């Protein structure tokens, strides 16, 4: 799914510390 792909590329940049 598309939300699955996130986990097979939010690798990098994992979401800064700024829940903005």
């Amino acid at each position: 799914t598309s939300a699955q792909k996130a986990k097979a590329e939010e690798r990098k940049r994992r979401k800064m510390s700024r829940g903005l």
